[PDB]
């Protein structure tokens, strides 16, 4: 019998020395194979092949392990979905736009650039090593893992219409912000006054207004006896806040604010651009730069930094 040696891994660290038939497949084997985000299943082994690293799943006790310490997920589809969208991003180029890593347009990818454009500019630390390693590599402007790994976690594929809020939210549930607290008021002239603390991803997040100081003043919502009441921030601990909201034209005051997503479209499609507020207004689209005094636009997400915040409101 014809063989290679190769080797096969769940995370890319861990290397599981395998001697391969050369008369069979990958997939006859090892099962779903990949190399370097292709898939391999059925594919004899190569000459050229000796010595690589093959991707697998988790099929036994081992590999299982491995791929949870390393993902911190144990859905049966995960690497498949992150090997088939690495085969595309891969391909993907990340130019430094204003000294933040970006994506050039490809793939329906908006999304994806102004999520990690984001990223870069608050201070977030990622608990599975899969996400430290890759943001790691991203910075430094090798974003192909990373960008295949959102796609993973957020169950999209590449090409897949995707929203911005709701992917910050899966990245914020892999990160550390247990240290995160947010403390709401809600006020009805009817029911009286009630308190409620919040932590966590849901300390960071807001969905109805994208301003900031509208959420210290008070924002009007039902009350369930049917009288609007006014909901205002008392006190918040976080490095940064996400402002969230359907698309409406808003204007961004340069020095208010750190970073803004706008959407253009509707639905069932559009486009997403970043806004960064620094000596002046960035509008970074992909590859593209412009700037800006002023900026007007249909603002879905806006980000601002924070430490500790404590409401005068008595
Ligand atoms: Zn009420």
């Amino acid at each position: 019998v014809r063989t290679i040696k190769v080797f096969t891994t769940v995370d890319n660290i861990n290397l599981h020395t395998q001697v391969v038939d050369m008369s069979m497949t990958y997939g006859q084997q090892f099962g779903p194979t990949y190399l370097d985000g292709a898939d391999v299943t059925k594919i004899k082994p190569h000459n050229s092949h000796e010595g690589k690293t093959f991707y697998v799943l988790p099929n036994d006790d081992t590999l299982r392990v491995e791929a949870f310490e390393y993902y911190h997920t144990t859905d049966p589809s995960f690497l498949g979905r992150y090997m088939s969208a690495l085969n595309h991003t891969k391909k993907w180029k990340y130019p430094q736009v204003n000294g933040l890593t970006s994506i050039k347009w490809a793939d329906n990818n908006s999304y994806l650039a102004t999520a990690l454009l984001t990223l870069q500019q608050i201070e977030l630390k990622f608990n599975p090593p899969a996400l430290q390693d890759a943001y790691y590599r991203a910075r430094a402007g090798e974003a192909a893992n990373f960008c295949a790994l959102i796609l993973a976690y957020c169950n999209k594929t590449v090409g897949e219409l995707g929203d911005v809020r709701e992917t910050m939210s899966y990245l914020f549930q892999h990160a550390n912000l247990d240290s995160c607290k947010r403390v709401l008021n809600v006020v009805c002239k009817t029911c009286g006054q009630q308190q409620t603390t919040l932590k966590g991803v849901e300390a960071v997040m807001y969905m109805g207004t994208l301003s900031y100081e509208q959420f210290k003043k008070g924002v009007q919502i039902p009350c369930t006896c049917g009288k609007q009441a006014t909901k205002y921030l008392v006190q918040q601990e976080s490095p940064f806040v996400m402002m969230s909201a359907p698309p409406a034209q808003y204007e961004l005051k340069h020095g208010t604010f750190t970073c803004a997503s706008e959407y253009t479209g509707n639905y069932q499609c559009g486009h997403y651009k970043h806004i960064t507020s620094k000596e002046t207004l960035y509008c970074i689209d992909g590859a593209l730069l412009t700037k800006s005094s002023e900026y007007k636009g249909p603002i879905t997400d806006v980000f601002y930094k924070e430490n500790s915040y404590t409401t005068t409101i008595k």
